[PDB]
C-alpha cells in the first residue's frame, strides 16, 4: 500500500481556489482520497496508478488539476492548468495513462513540480517525504 | 446552470460507508463538486452532464457509486454495486456517455432508482425536488 | 492520550441533521477534534475530559448536542436535545463539570445512551470499542 | 440574521495548521458554523454574539483561536495565541463576555486585526465586506 498525503497552502489573499473534485485511476486495483486532519490523503494499492485533485477560483476565472501517483516505484506528480470546460480532474487523470506529453511528466517521477497559468500565477507541488509507502507532499497555490 | 444537492442518509450500524471520490463529466462546460451544510452540492453548466460519488465500507467489503445528472432538461440518477477493483468513480461516471445499459438509465430520467448488492444490502435514490434548476435528492444507504 | 472515533448513521429521511459545532473542554490539558476518513475523532490528552457535537435538522426545527469523554479512565457519553438557542455545545459541554444532573450523566460511564426529544425522535449513541485508549462509538439519529 | 463567510489562507510551507474546534456563544439566539463550498460560515441569530475556530499547528506547537462577530450592529474579530493546554476555544470565545482586554477588543469593532506568536508567526483577520448582514472575511496565517 502507497498513500500520499496533501497539505495545500494558498500564499496570497487574492483570488480563492476551492476543492471542486478528487479523481481515482484504475490501475493497481485503484484507489481512494480520504480528508484526515485537514490534508487529503491518496491511498494506492500499489504501485502503478494515481488521484487527482481539481481547484477551481471562480473570483478570477482560475483553475488547475494537481495529479499524485507511484510510477515504477517512485513518487510523482503533475500540475495541469489553463484548463478548458471540458478537462475535468476525471479527464486530466485518465490522460495520464495514453497522451505522450502527460506520459512522460508522470514518467519524470518528479519530487517537485511548478507551472504558471495564463494569468502568471504559479501553483506547485513538492514532496517533504520522497521515500517509503507513506510519502508526504505540499500543494502550494500562488 | 444546474444544482442537485444531496443528502446521504446511513441506515443501519452495520458496517461504515465512507466517500472516496466525486468526479464530474466533461459534458456542458462541466461541473463542479461542492460541501455545502453538511450536504454534497453538484453544479453543472447546463443540462447533458452528470457527477459520479463513489463510497467504501471496507470493513465489510462493500462499494457503489451513485450517479447524478440532467438529461434533455430532467434530472436522472443510477447506482452501480458489486464493483470490481478496477471500478473507480472515474470509470463509472464515463460509462454512461457510450455503454448502453448505462445509456439507458440515463434516458430513463428516474426520481427514483435503488438496486441491492450481492449480500443483500440495499442502495437508493430519491429526488424530493424533481423540477428546475436546483434539484435535491436523497442518498439512502441500506 | 484517549481517543473516541465516532461514526454518525442518520436512519430516516425525515429531516436532515447537519453539524454545526465542535467544543472541548478545558481539563486534562484540552483536546481536539478531527475529521478523519469520515469519522468524528475526539483526542484528549488524558482522563477527566470531554468534547460536544452539536447537530441541527433546521427543516423540523431540531437539534440535539452529543458529548464523549473519560472518567476515571472510563468512557462516557450523554446527549442533550429539546435545546434552547441558548443551549450551543459550547454552553452544554461545560455544565457536565458544574450541573448536578450533567455531573451524573458523566459520572455513569455509560457504553450506550439514547433519548428522545420532544417530537419523539430517539437519538443514541453506542460505543462499539469500550476499552483501551482507543475507544469507537456510532452516533445514531432516529 | 448575520453571517460571516471566512476563507483560510496558510501562506508558509512551514508547519501546518489543521481546524480542532468551532464555538458558538449564546448571546442573540446563538448561531451555527457550516462548512460552505470550503469556507466557514458563522450564521448568527442577531447582533450581540460570536464564534470562534481554533487552529493547531502539531509540527511546531504553535496554535491560535480566532473569533468572530457582531457588536453592536459592526463587526468584530479577534485573534489570541500563546495559548495554555487550557485554553480551548470553548474558554477563549467566552472571555469575550467578562475578561475586560478581551471585552475591549470586541468593542473595538475591527475590520482588520493581526498579531503574532512568541516564535513570530504573523496571524491576521481582513473583512473584505464589511457592512451589512453577509459578511466575508480573510484569515490568512503567516
Ligand atoms: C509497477 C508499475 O508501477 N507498473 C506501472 C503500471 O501499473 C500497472 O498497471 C497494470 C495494468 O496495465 C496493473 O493495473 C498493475 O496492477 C499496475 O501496477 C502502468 O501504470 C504503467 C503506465 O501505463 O507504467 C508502470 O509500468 C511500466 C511497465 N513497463 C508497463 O508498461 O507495464
Ligand atoms: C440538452 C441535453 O441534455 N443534451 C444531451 C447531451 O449533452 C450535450 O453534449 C454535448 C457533447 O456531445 C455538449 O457537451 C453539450 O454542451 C451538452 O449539453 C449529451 O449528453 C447526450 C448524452 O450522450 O444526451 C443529451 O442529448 C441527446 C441529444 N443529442 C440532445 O442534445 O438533445
Ligand atoms: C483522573 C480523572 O479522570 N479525574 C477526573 C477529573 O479530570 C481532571 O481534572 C483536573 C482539573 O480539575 C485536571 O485537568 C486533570 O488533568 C484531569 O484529569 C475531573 O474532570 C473530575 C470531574 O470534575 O472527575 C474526575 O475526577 C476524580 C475525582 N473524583 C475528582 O473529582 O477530583
Ligand atoms: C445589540 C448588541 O449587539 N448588543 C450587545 C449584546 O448582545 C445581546 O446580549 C443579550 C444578553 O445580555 C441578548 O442575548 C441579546 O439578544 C443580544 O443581542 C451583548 O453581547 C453585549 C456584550 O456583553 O454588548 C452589546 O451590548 C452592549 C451593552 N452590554 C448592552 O447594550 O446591553
Ligand atoms: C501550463 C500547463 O498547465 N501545462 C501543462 C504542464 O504543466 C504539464 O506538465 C503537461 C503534461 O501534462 O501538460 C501541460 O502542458
Ligand atoms: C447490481 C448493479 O450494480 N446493477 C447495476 C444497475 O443498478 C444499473 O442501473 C445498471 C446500469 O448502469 O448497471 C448495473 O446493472
Ligand atoms: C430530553 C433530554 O435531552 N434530557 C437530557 C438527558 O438526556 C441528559 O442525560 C440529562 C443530563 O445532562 O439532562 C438532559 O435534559
Ligand atoms: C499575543 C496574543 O495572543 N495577544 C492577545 C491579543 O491578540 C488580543 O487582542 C487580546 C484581547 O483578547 O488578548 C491578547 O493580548
Amino acid at each position: 500500500t502507497y498513500t500520499i498525503s496533501i497539505r495545500v497552502y494558498q500564499t496570497t489573499p487574492k483570488g480563492f481556489f476551492r476543492p471542486v473534485e478528487r479523481t481515482n485511476w484504475k490501475y493497481a486495483n485503484g484507489g481512494t482520497w480520504d480528508e484526515v486532519r485537514g490534508e487529503y490523503v491518496l491511498t494506492m494499492g500499489g504501485s502503478g496508478t494515481s488521484g487527482s485533485l481539481r481547484f477551481v477560483s471562480s473570483d478570477t476565472d482560475e483553475s488547475f488539476v494537481a495529479t499524485f501517483g507511484v510510477h515504477n516505484y517512485k513518487r510523482w506528480c503533475d500540475i495541469v492548468t489553463n484548463l478548458t470546460n471540458e478537462q475535468t480532474a476525471l479527464v486530466i487523470n485518465q490522460e495520464y495513462y495514453g497522451v505522450p506529453i502527460r506520459d512522460q511528466a508522470r514518467e519524470n517521477q518528479l519530487t517537485s513540480y511548478n507551472v504558471a497559468n495564463a494569468k502568471g500565477r504559479r501553483f506547485a507541488i513538492e514532496y517533504t517525504v520522497t521515500e517509503g509507502d507513506n510519502l508526504k507532499a505540499n500543494l502550494i497555490i500562488g
